[PDB]
C-alpha cells in the first residue's frame, strides 16, 4: 500500500510534459480524471488508476501504463502487456 | 477532504525537526501507517496522528497537539485545541523542517 500511496500523492494535481518518438501532456487531475494532450491538438479525456506494485493505468477515450520515477518524472511504458528510456520520461511542469 | 490529503501526503513517511521556545531541540515523526513518535532534548514520544478538513494536523503524545503545512517541507507548531499561537512575529521559531 505504501508505494501505491506514494504515487497517489506525487501524481495528482501535477501535469506531465515530454516529447515521445510528438510533444505530449498528461494531466493527472487530483479528481482522479485525466487528460492527455498532443501535437492539430488531439486531446484525450479518462480517469487514472494506481495498483499496489505502483504502476499507474490511464484509460482515455486503450490502457496506457505510467511509471513513477521520482517525485517529478514519469515513463509511458506503453500498452499493458509491453535503451531509450528517457525519451519516454514526462517530468513536471 | 482535497486540502486534508495533500497534508497527509506532505507529511507521512516525514520526519521534522526545529528548535520550539523554552529552546528545546525537537523532533516529529509522522510514520505512514498513521502512527507518530516524537523526540526532545531523549524525551520519546509515541502516538497517532490525522488531518482534519481545515487541513490541520492533531497528534495526540501519551509518554494533543496541532500542527499547520507551511509547505511542502515545513509545518508549524500551533499549540492545543482552543489554546492555538496566532503571534505572526513568534511563528517562525515554532516552524518543524522537514529532511
Amino acid at each position: 500500500k505504501a508505494k501505491a500511496e506514494k504515487v497517489e500523492c506525487a501524481l495528482k494535481g501535477g501535469i506531465f510534459r515530454g516529447t515521445l518518438p510528438i510533444d505530449t501532456t498528461v494531466t493527472f487531475n487530483a479528481d482522479g480524471t485525466a487528460q492527455k494532450v498532443e501535437l492539430s491538438p488531439l486531446t484525450y479525456r479518462g480517469t487514472w488508476m494506481v495498483r499496489e506494485d505502483g504502476i499507474v493505468e490511464l484509460s482515455l477515450v486503450e490502457k496506457e501504463l505510467y511509471e513513477l520515477i521520482d517525485s517529478n518524472s514519469v515513463r509511458y511504458m506503453g500498452a499493458p502487456g509491453a535503451e531509450m528510456a528517457p525519451f519516454y520520461v514526462l517530468k513536471k511542469t
